[PDB]
């Protein structure tokens, strides 16, 4: 139930961390 | 209900994979130009 | 309870839509 | 519990605002160069 939502949320945040590093990379590649 | 949640979380999820992809593309763009 | 999670999820996806348009913009600005 | 959820959702949330910001910055970058 709730464990299951959380667990998704833990995944989703992890995609969100990856998405930041990527943005961080692109800024560097830019200036 | 708890199943509308589940669908939306899967949808959040695909949208995440989609955006990793669009940004990877650009990173890769710039990574030659 | 659950209404409340959903409602957050509905918001979070909406930030995720905005984040795409932005990426879409940047690609355009790039090539 | 249902409160670990709430914290993480707020954290997902700030991370969203953070990334809108980092991408807006770049859009704005490129928007002159």
């Amino acid at each position: 139930r709730m464990k299951q939502i959380e667990d998704k949320l833990e995944e989703i945040l992890s995609k969100l961390y990856h998405i930041e590093n990527e943005s961080a990379r692109i800024k560097k590649l830019l200036g």
